[PDB]
C-alpha cells in the first residue's frame, strides 16, 4: 500500500538507496520516486540508520541534496507498522553511471557537476555535518542535469559516540577507493576534510572516466595513494594509530609526489590547480568546499550570493543515545508525525 495518493509504475535502480519505485502522485501527475524501507525497526543498526537519514534530510533544503517530497503515515495499527515509504525526487541516473558510459562527460560537464557537488557540500559543511561517504554512485543525477547528494548513512557530526566500532575502526568507514588518509590511517583529525578528500577522488574521476585509486585491499589502498602522493610526512607517519601500518609505512623507500601534470596528461590547468588543494594526506592541508567554489576553475558558475550556508547547525545528539529497537521505532515515528505537522 501507498496511501491511494500515488501511482506505482516500475521498480528501479538507485545509485544512493538501491532499489526503488518510480510513481506518480495521483492528484497532480508529479513523478517521484517511493522508498520502501522493509522492516525498518528488526535490527539496531538498521533503525538507528533510518533516524538519521529521516533528521539529516528533514533538516536541510538545499537543490544539491536529496529532499523528502513526503514520508507515508501509517494506516496500520502502531504494532502493525513495520515498514517505512519515502517520497523523494525521481533521480533517473548517477554520477556512477555517466562517468562509466558512453555518454558524453567533457571538461563543461566536469566543471558543472563539480560545482553543484561543492554547492551542496558548502551547505552541509556549514551544518556540521560529514557526509564521510561521498563516491560518483551517491552522487543522484537527473533528466535536467541536477546533481543531488544522497545516502547519508555514514554521515556523522564533529563529535561521535566512543560507543559505536567505527569510532575506533575509522579504516571500515565508508568505501575503500574514496577513503581519507584520516580514516585509513586513524590520523585522530575527522573534520569535514575527510568529504574534500573523496570530492578530489570523485574530481579526478571524472577528468579520467576512471578510478584514481582502485586499491585491491588496505596495502595496496595505501600504496596507490603514495605512488602518487609520495611518502607521507614524519608527523603524518607518527600520527599513524597502528604500530603495524606505521612500520610499514616507515619501511618504503622514500618517494616524491608525482605532478598531476603526469598523472592526468593535457587535462586542464585550473582542473589540476584544484584538484591538488583537495588531494592531501593533511586534513588541514585541503581546501573547503567554501573556499573550492572560489578556485578559477569554477568561476563560471560561481555566484557568492547564490550559493548558501545551512542554519542552524544539525546536532547528532539523538543517534549518540543507547536506544532499543522499540525506542527507535517510537523516534521514526514522531519524525513523520513533525514532517506532517510542519507543513500542515
Ligand atoms: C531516503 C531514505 C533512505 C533510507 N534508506 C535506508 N535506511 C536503511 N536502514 N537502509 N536504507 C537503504 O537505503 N538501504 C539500501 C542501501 C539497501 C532511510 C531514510 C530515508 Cl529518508
Amino acid at each position: 500500500d501507498v496511501g491511494d495518493e500515488y501511482e506505482i509504475i516500475e521498480t528501479i535502480g538507485n545509485g544512493a538507496y538501491g532499489v526503488v519505485s518510480s510513481a506518480r502522485r495521483r492528484l497532480t501527475g508529479q513523478q517521484v520516486a517511493i522508498k520502501k524501507i522493509p522492516n525498518a525497526f528488526d535490527v539496531v543498526t538498521n533503525a538507528k540508520r533510518t533516524l538519521r537519514e529521516l533528521k539529516i534530510l528533514k533538516h536541510f533544503k538545499h537543490d544539491n541534496i536529496i529532499a523528502i517530497k513526503d514520508i507515508l503515515r501509517p494506516t496500520v495499527p502502531y504494532g502493525e507498522f513495520k515498514s517505512v515509504y519515502v517520497v523523494l525526487d525521481l533521480m533517473e541516473s548517477d554520477l556512477h553511471q555517466i562517468i562509466h558510459s558512453s555518454q558524453p562527460l567533457t571538461l563543461e560537464h566536469v566543471r558543472y557537476f563539480l560545482y553543484q557537488l561543492l554547492r551542496g557540500l558548502k551547505y552541509m559543511h556549514s551544518a556540521q555535518v560529514i557526509h564521510r561517504d561521498l563516491k560518483p554512485s551517491n552522487l543522484l543525477v537527473n533528466e535536467n542535469c541536477e546533481l543531488k547528494i544522497g545516502d547519508f548513512g555514514m554521515a556523522r557530526g564533529l563529535c561521535t559516540s566512543p560507543a559505536e566500532h567505527q569510532y575506533f575502526m575509522t579504516e571500515y568507514v565508508a568505501t575503500r577507493w574514496y577513503r581519507a588518509p584520516e580514516l585509513m590511517l586513524s590520523l585522530h583529525e575527522y573534520t569535514q576534510a575527510i568529504d574534500l578528500w573523496s570530492v578530489g577522488c570523485i574530481f579526478g574521476e571524472m577528468l579520467a572516466r576512471r578510478q584514481l585509486f582502485p586499491g585491491k585491499n588496505y596495502v595496496h589502498q595505501l600504496q596507490l595513494i603514495m605512488m602518487v602522493l609520495g611518502t607521507p610526512s614524519p608527523a603524518v607517519i607518527q600520527a599513524v594509530g597502528a604500530e603495524r601500518v606505521r612500520a610499514y609505512i616507515q619501511s618504503l623507500p622514500p618517494r616524491q609526489p608525482v605532478p598531476w601534470e603526469t598523472v592526468y596528461p593535457g587535462a586542464d590547468r585550473q582542473a589540476l590547480s584544484l584538484l591538488g588543494r583537495m588531494l592531501r594526506f593533511e586534513p588541514s592541508a585541503r581546501i573547503s568546499a567554501a573556499a573550492a567554489l572560489r578556485h578559477p576553475f569554477l568561476a563560471k558558475y560561481h555566484d557568492p550570493d547564490d550559493e548558501p550556508d545551512c542554519a542552524p547547525p544539525f546536532d547528532f545528539a539523538f543517534d549518540r543515545e543507547a536506544l532499543t529497537r522499540e525506542r527507535i521505532k517510537e523516534a521514526i515515528v514522531a519524525e513523520i508525525e513533525d514532517f506532517h505537522a510542519r507543513r500542515e
